[PDB]
């Protein structure tokens, strides 16, 4: 009767917000499966679901680890209804710094959680969609899926994969009657560091001072656009929820329209060269 | 004196052919290093060396698996010149098929060597070159990394990633000296399967009817592109050439113009739609 959904990555910020947004939601339609790596960390989702009433039932906590598929089978298990009318892949790792200094294991890490990780749900959970004829799949994508940044060459390399995924899921999926949606969010208030780095000390110790001068300038200049650019997770919750009640979902929707003429200027110019200058000035002047 | 040329993946297609398009050079101004993963595969690049007349001492063999940073550390220490004037990130593997057919393995495995080995060569080889303030790096780029194909879902994640790798980097770089570069390259001929999948056997064990008629649909008309639009390696090898010559490299160089306006419908429609729409139509009538 009510809509089954199940997200992931539910700790904090996007995931958090919407799986109550959603549990709480005033006309009680919605059952809500918050997923999360480790359940120690489950207490923000269940304050914020207090906060916001949600009702006895309407939000469930599952233990999944995207990064392994006996994990990702047992929560799909674990779906008392037998089925899971939208699945919101949202976990995710940011990695910021220059590629040098970065550990392979962190490399590794977050192409295994962005990545493989939306793999593995998908591969669980969009045959049971196929299957019925139904069934609704969103993403958190991200602007910089759609645009390289400086130092976050990793973390885009992730975004920019999810868009291929998405992308060539959707030419095929279009016919089965199930539909896969990118959010595209630009930064988004409640983070840290603003995805994840390293000491100065350890940033100096693995690249040269040039390098690590221009790091600074990019963390000063993101801190910037942050500041005024931010929005809060209530305002972007609210576009998956946009996406989930279009009769006929587009395979893109974006939060905000800040970034789409730098976003233009890219699709304008195949060479690159007209983003990769624009973008070049825009950070380090 | 002569320019150091680094090369991954030359057992076959673009990298073998562009290895001894560089050493052969009438000009003898190349010393070409072409690396393959396993060395019994290294025949039909001294077979191709030896019909292009390679004088002796303009191309030299290294095993180097990407997916080893202790290989790509061996590597790098046996370039006797001590430097790498060009590197060409051209290893990678493909994948085909219905996403729930394919192992975890193979998705990770793909992601490993077209991704994660990128990101290797780089950390390896670009800090010696930022140091120099000079260098020119060329990635093997794929249509398939500038829009999505289905039942090339993996494959495309990784090369939309290589896109974001670079592109990232290509901001920063742009004052360091160091030039990088993506060739994108539509079909070329010798090839098998198209990229690797699986017997129909064992696609239909993994997925249901309707998705398993889909998938040879696709497949009968990538035959057909392939028949009518696939480049020659020899012709493929020059664009590098030319990307390797230009005073002042773009980001991205295209071997063909061919898909360029199916890009446009892509690039003009931020949504979605209208690409995968044409694109369903296109592959799936
Ligand atoms: N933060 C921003 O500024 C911003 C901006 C644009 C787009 N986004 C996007 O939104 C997503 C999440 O960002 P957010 O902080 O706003 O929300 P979020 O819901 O906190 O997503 C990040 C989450 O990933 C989960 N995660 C980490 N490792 C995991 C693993 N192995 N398995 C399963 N889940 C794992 C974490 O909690 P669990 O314990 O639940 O798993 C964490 O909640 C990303 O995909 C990102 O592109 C965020
Ligand atoms: N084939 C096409 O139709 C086509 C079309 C468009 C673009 N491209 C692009 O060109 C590249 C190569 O395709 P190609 O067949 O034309 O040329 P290629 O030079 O044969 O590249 C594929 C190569 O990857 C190497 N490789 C596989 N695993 C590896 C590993 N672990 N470590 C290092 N190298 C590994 C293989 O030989 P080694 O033993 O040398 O390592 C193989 O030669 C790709 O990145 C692809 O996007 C090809
Ligand atoms: C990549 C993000 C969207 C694009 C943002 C951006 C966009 C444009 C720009 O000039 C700088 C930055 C820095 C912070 C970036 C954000 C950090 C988190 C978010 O996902
Ligand atoms: C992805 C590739 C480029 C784009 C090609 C394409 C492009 C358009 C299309 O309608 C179908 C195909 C099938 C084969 C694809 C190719 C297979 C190898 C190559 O890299």
């Amino acid at each position: 009767a009510r809509t089954v959904v199940l997200i992931t990555g539910c700790s904090s910020g996007i995931g958090l917000h919407l799986a109550v947004r959603l549990a709480s939601d005033p006309s009680q339609s919605f059952k809500v499966y918050a997923t999360l790596r480790d359940l120690k960390t489950q207490g923000r989702l269940w304050e914020a679901a207090r906060a916001l009433a949600c009702p006895p039932g309407s939000l469930e906590t599952l233990q999944l680890d995207v990064r392994d598929s006996k994990s990702v089978a047992a929560a799909r298990e674990r779906v008392t209804e037998g089925r899971v009318d939208v699945l919101v892949c949202n976990a995710g790792l940011g990695l910021l710094g220059p590629l040098e200094a970065l550990g392979e294991d962190a490399v590794a890490s977050v192409l295994d959680v962005n990545v493989v990780g939306t793999v593995r749900m998908l591969q669980a959970f969009l045959p049971d969609m196929k299957r019925r004829g139904s069934g609704r799949v969103l993403v958190t994508g991200s602007v910089g899926g759609l645009m390289g940044l400086p130092f976050n060459d990793v973390y885009c390399a992730s975004k920019f994969a999810l868009e291929g995924l998405c992308e060539s899921l959707a030419v095929l999926l279009l016919p089965f009657g199930v539909h896969l949606s990118l959010i595209e969010c630009g930064p988004v208030h409640t983070a840290f560091m603003e995805k994840v780095l390293g000491s100065p000390e350890e940033v100096l110790d693995r690249t040269d001072i040039h390098t690590f001068h221009r790091f600074y300038q990019y963390l000063a200049h993101s801190k910037q656009v942050f500041r005024e650019a931010a929005q809060n997770p209530e305002e972007v919750a609210e576009v998956f929820l946009t996406a989930l009640r279009a009769p006929k979902p587009t395979l893109r929707y974006f939060t905000t329209e800040r970034f789409l003429p730098l976003l233009r200027m890219r699709l304008d110019d195949p060479s690159g060269s007209n983003y990769v200058t624009a973008m070049h000035r825009e950070v380090f002047g």
